[PDB]
């Protein structure tokens, strides 16, 4: 698993909702053949049973929302022993914005290589995020709610990617929209990725 790892390298993408990570993060393992890793997949293997769990998460990965690490990073590990053996680095897709969510993660898929940390604007992202509600139902369908929340997570990414920073193996990009311009940053980390 890690012991692969430890010569292996490994991708936790993060992002936030309508941003565009989505895109880029799988164009990358679907077009490179870079390993695929995502928490939809990853944790579902776990709502397949059908229990309290699959009622929630189950939903959670479907709009992205916020997933617990432990359903998280733990399936995450199991989908990380499929193939370190032959593994060079692996894409993992909607990450957590949180430590609490990232300290466990190293425990049990192994160590920080790379992130890429898809960002988008306050109000662009806004657009066409938030006034998703009208064809699903946002947080509270409000760009001010927008506003109250963005701080929320951004606080708590603050000490993520710092940690990550320390490894200086996160990398940000700008995803304010359009997975075609962003495309031009995602990109440059593909191929330093190493």
């Amino acid at each position: 698993m890690e012991e692969k790892l430890k010569k292996t390298k490994i991708i936790f993408v993060v992002g936030g909702p309508g941003s565009g990570k989505g895109t880029q993060c799988e164009k990358i393992v679907q077009k490179y053949g870079y390993t695929h890793l995502s928490t939809g997949d990853l944790l579902r293997s776990e709502v397949s049973s059908g229990s309290a769990r699959g009622k929630k998460l189950s939903e959670i990965m479907e709009k992205g929302q916020l997933v617990p690490l432990e359903t998280v990073l733990d399936m995450l590990r199991d989908a990380m022993v499929a193939k370190v053996n032959t593994s060079k680095g692996f894409l993992i897709d909607g990450y957590p914005r949180e430590v609490q969510q990232g300290e466990e993660f190293e425990r049990r898929i192994g160590q920080p290589t790379l992130l890429l940390y898809v960002d988008a604007g306050p109000e662009t992202m806004t657009q066409r995020l938030l006034k998703r509600g009208e064809t699903s139902g946002r947080v509270d369908d409000n760009e001010e709610t927008i506003k109250k929340r963005l701080e929320t997570y951004y606080k708590a990414t603050e000490p993520v990617i710092a940690f990550y920073e320390k490894r200086g193996i996160v990398r940000k990009v700008n995803a304010e929209g359009s997975v075609d311009s962003v495309f031009s940053q995602v990109c440059t980390h593909l191929d330093a990725l190493k």
